[PDB]
């Protein structure tokens, strides 16, 4: 019983904004869930006991919302969090990859220290839409050796496709709760 | 014991020769981040320290401050409220500018998020010039939320940030500190 409550409450504190960033969409706003603490503590605590026994020995969190997620379910597990930024702000060595924008592309990057071809990588963020971002940090993990089977989010928009990219690509991915449309 | 803490925090954190350019000591808060024991331990003494505040809202400006303030809000079981980089929030906002080394940049924060009688907390990773941590204070106040605490990881007493917010009223409390600019 407590559980379906609190998923419910959740999905609730998330506020539809309309025409931003742009007209015709209906923009899910994570930030009224931050501000609700009861909500946001929710959240964590949902996420983090669905992969407390996982095996999970690593959390990886993409730039800036991601954060916001990966790092409080990291703590929760009692496992150590990963940061994947734009370019330019991780001081020690990196690899990269590049993806897809609308027009041009971006970059991410990791630390090469911080994932061994033991680890067992749970990415976590805060939306996942088109999923462009998320298979990135896939391949980063990826590269580094460490095993990336699960991923999860805090909403997910299924008709933006991310999660059939994302499951295509082995990856199973768990959400707190959808919303229709783009 | 409670030195044994911090140090154990403050030996998790890296140092890296000459990053970005030659002479400085850069202080990589990221290992802190993957030592799960050092990283839960600075959340626990910054919340430990405002746990009688009255502190109502933690606010942290992206992205490195989200992940002290947003663990810090969730261990006072009260709202975190980011401030962003202009372009990225979807409600009405309002705007500060404060400096870079070229130029200038501007943060913004929600208008709903922050009303008068709020009790704010800044959290950030790292104490250093403390530029964005002003123009944060600004947008806090301007909402009429009251804002007395400053809370950071790692402080650099050589670049002033204290002496700088102490001239805005602000209580900075770091955990571990650093020489160097
Ligand atoms: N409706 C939406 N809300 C939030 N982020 C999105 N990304 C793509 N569509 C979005
Ligand atoms: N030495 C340093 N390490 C990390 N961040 C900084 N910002 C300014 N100086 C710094
Ligand atoms: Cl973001
Ligand atoms: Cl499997
Ligand atoms: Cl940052
Ligand atoms: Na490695
Ligand atoms: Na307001
Ligand atoms: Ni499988």
């Amino acid at each position: 019983s407590k559980t379906a409550q609190q998923l419910k409450y959740i999905k609730d504190s998330i506020k539809t904004i309309p025409d931003y960033p742009k007209a015709g969409i209906l923009f899910r706003d994570v930030t009224s869930l931050l501000e609700n603490p009861k909500a946001y503590s929710a959240s964590i605590e949902l996420l983090s006991e669905h992969y407390s026994e996982s095996g999970v020995t690593k959390v990886v969190g993409t730039e800036a919302r991601g954060f916001l997620f990966g790092a409080p379910v990291a703590l929760a597990l009692g496992v150590g969090f990963v940061p994947v930024r734009k370019p330019g702000k991780l001081p020690r060595e990196t690899i990269s990859e590049s993806y897809e924008l609308e027009y041009g592309t971006d970059t991410l990057e990791i630390h090469t220290d911080s994932i061994q071809p033991g680890d067992k990588v749970l990415v976590v963020d805060d939306l996942l839409a088109t999923g462009g971002t998320i298979e990135a940090t896939v391949k980063l993990i990826r590269r580094l050796g460490g095993e990336v089977v699960h991923a999860a989010f805090i909403i997910n928009l299924p008709e933006l496709g991310g999660e059939a990219r994302l499951t295509q690509q082995g990856i199973h991915c768990y959400s707190l709760v959808s919303f229709d449309g783009h």
